[PDB]
């Protein structure tokens, strides 16, 4: 029993965190094989950030300008190249702690673990979701740039996020490990804002299934709904549309609890129109949307890595 | 910006998780130096559980009755001793991944990270607090016994909890790493129940200070309170009494925000009375009590917004 916001064990990623320094700017890098990946804005000064020409700022740098520290060991940079908004620093030493990994680009609604780092040293691990507006509600301070988001499938670490910036509302923006930003964001000091966010409907349904598995059924009802009527109600409450793919993905949880997906949608419909009436679900007075259907199955079955 | 329930990076603890088997029972063990620590109930059958005589069950065992597996490597048990409710298995190999560590016994209200494990393999990491009733609201399934709770302040792992059992309400009971249970619990299948739980007042106050540091002041009011009047009100909402020690501990957060501890107590009183009126504090519609004053100082900026 119990249901917690659970992150993947971060050990395989901790062995990849390094400190990257260029001039006065210090941030984090991910050392995989003989390459260190970090945000390209490490080459910028505060004036450079206002309108950076990254190719022009980069051409002025030599390998010895990038100080890379792996614990208390300085790595020597033997090459440097840019791929989108990520800077790739070729080093002489391959990371002996390099796990089996892949670079994956995730979709909004998908969750991942973030290993927050400062000066190449991991400070904490938390779970979060890629919001439908492509921001993440992270917990980051100055120096956290280069911290990474990941998932683990079997023994393979799938790197999906690299932290680049904080938006005016305190939410975060970053890229995949190929340097492509999630969202309409740019790595530049200019006016940028998170778009109006929506609730990840399939994740709320997965969390309602987790609550039923954990013994909370007060919200269930005798009712069902059509997928189209539920989507009219979801549109009204700033909830993401629920697709047939989402219904299919919820199949295993539906079979385990004996509550049809559209049966759970009618419980959600009632919660949206009426609220919780002073009650909680899994210790929350809000409908939680940062657990995917897979996260619920993984936690309610004890999958290991 | 941002405030998340953040766990410590689990890598230093992952390198200590092993599987301990005694007959048909399999659970987790913590391998530090040449000793493997695990719950002593690994030697019990299930029938044994009602009224086990651990000293009598243990005397019937030899070292080779204990099978310890670290990854795909069997460790050889060369000695065994019981210390309270923990079984200590001396092995013939010191763990080369043994971090700098210490065993600490924590008090209710203290938080720690739990690395949930099954078959000596880590599955997830989450943050939780030792409830005032000495239970933890964990997320554990069968086979999670031997999973540990820890804090990693300045490169040293402080092991504070070892998971032993699940109570009828779905909450969890365990021991420190010296085998002393937290609370009035025993490693027996007899009728045992968690005492009525209360809210960790000092932690709620710390979290309100975190919200002020992150720019949220809607809940503040022009009132103050005496420490005794706050306690008479708070006890009526099942909140733990706030002591002078708690007020002292909140001193740094009070100085950083400019809000006196008893002024924040008056906000808490009003929050208890009024609820949130459709508002949230740090993304929560409930008063969060699983962040200590120390956790808030660790995660939040030193500059208030
Ligand atoms: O946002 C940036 C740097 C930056 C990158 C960029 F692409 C455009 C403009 C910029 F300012 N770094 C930060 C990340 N996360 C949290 C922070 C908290 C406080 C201060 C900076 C934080
Ligand atoms: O509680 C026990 C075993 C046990 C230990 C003991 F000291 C006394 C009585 C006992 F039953 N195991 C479990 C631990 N955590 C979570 C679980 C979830 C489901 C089923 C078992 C779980
Ligand atoms: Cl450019």
């Amino acid at each position: 029993s119990g249901f917690r916001k659970m992150a993947f064990p971060s050990g395989k990623v901790e062995g990849c965190m390094v400190q990257v320094t260029c001039g006065t700017t210090t941030l984090n890098g991910l050392w995989l094989d003989d390459v260190v990946y970090c945000p390209r804005h490490v080459i910028c000064t505060s004036e450079d950030m206002l309108n950076p020409n990254y190719e022009d700022l980069l051409i002025r740098k030599s390998n010895h300008n990038f100080l890379v520290q792996a614990g208390n060991v300085q790595l020597r940079v033997i090459g440097h190249s840019m791929q989108n908004c990520v800077l790739k620093l070729k080093v002489d030493t391959a990371n002996p702690k390099t796990p089996k990994y892949k670079f994956v680009r995730i979709q909004p609604g998908q969750t991942f673990s973030v290993l927050a780092c400062y000066n190449g040293s991991p400070s904490g691990v938390y779970q979060c979701a890629m919001r439908p507006n492509f921001t993440i509600k992270g917990s980051f301070l100055n120096g956290s740039c280069g911290s990474v988001g990941f998932n683990i499938d079997y023994d393979c670490v799938s790197f999906c996020y690299m932290h680049h910036m904080e938006l005016p509302t305190g939410v975060h923006a970053g890229t995949d490990l190929e340097g492509n930003f999630y969202g309409p964001f740019v790595d530049r000091q200019t006016a940028q804002a998170a778009g109006t966010d929506t609730t990840i409907t399939v994740n709320v349904l997965a969390w309602l299934y987790a609550a039923v598995i954990n013994g909370d059924r007060w919200f269930l009802n005798r009712f069902t709904t059509t997928l189209n009527d539920f989507n009219l109600v979801a549109m009204k409450y700033n909830y993401e549309p629920l697709t047939q793919d989402h219904v299919d993905i919820l199949g295993p949880l539906s079979a385990q609890t004996g509550i049809a997906v559209l049966d759970m949608c009618a419980s959600l419909k009632e919660l949206l129109q009426n609220g919780m009436n002073g009650r909680t679900i899994l210790g929350s007075a809000l409908l939680e949307d940062e657990f995917t259907p897979f996260d619920v199955v993984r936690q309610c079955s004890g999958v290991t890595f």
